[PDB]
């Protein structure tokens, strides 16, 4: 069988966090690895704003582009240092349902 | 809130899949986008040589990274195309507790 800690267990080995975006409700959700990504202050759950103010200033354009509301279908790439200078690659799509966004995150000293 | 269908719908988006592997019961077990990365045929669970057989035959050593007992704490990073063809990268640890791996496989085609 699969349940919530085998979810976190592989996670947490492949170091990766997944995350839900939802403009409507000014949520982000994070699940998995998100403190050893540096994610750790938007976790469980956060704001935009939150999201825009962990991201290194300099690197604010690319943290917009997965808070960009885009059509169903569409893919959202993005990558950016956070707080304590750890460069992650985010990448998912707009989903069918609803105006959202899903997807993972990933470090790029291990993944490109 | 985070449930199980957050992290489907999380890890359909990514187009990756998550992945436990336990020698100690000659079980892989997969959740997420396996069908999408080719894996369809061993999901929910299958047997070590089920995997096998699905790698195509010249990248069989390439599949046995995965399955290679290895120390707690040990990477597990192997590259391999299953039947139909599409290249995947797996990553992941030797878990702390059993003699169990656990990570992501993702296709190459998004990631490296």
């Amino acid at each position: 069988i699969w349940d919530a800690t085998a979810t976190l267990e592989a996670l947490g080995a492949a170091d990766v966090a997944l995350w839900i975006w939802e403009p409507e409700t000014d949520r982000l959700r994070l699940n998995g690895a998100a403190r050893a990504l540096g994610l750790g202050p938007l976790a469980p759950e956060c704001s935009s704003a939150a999201f825009r103010a962990l991201a290194l200033p300099q690197d604010r354009a690319q943290a917009e582009e997965v808070l960009k509301p885009r059509e169903p279908g569409s893919e959202v790439v993005a990558r950016f240092r956070v707080r304590g200078g750890e460069t992650c690659l985010w990448r998912g799509v707009w989903l069918e349902e609803g105006v959202r966004a899903a997807g993972v995150v990933a470090p790029e000293t291990k993944f490109s």
